[PDB]
């Protein structure tokens, strides 16, 4: 499944994208 | 969980932000 990580995808994700969540940026990663 | 939708949170799901993938904007909601 997709996920939204600060601060990148972990070893075993790709980033696809990113969203705003919380007034932040993060790293989409499926 | 949280997810992205186009076009919109469903009912019993609530907007938290939004999702950049695939070149459009998405809801992010849980």
């Amino acid at each position: 499944d997709c996920y939204c990580r600060i601060p990148a995808c972990i070893a075993g994700e790709k980033k696809y994208g990113t969203c705003i969540y919380q007034g932040k940026l993060w790293a989409f990663c499926c």
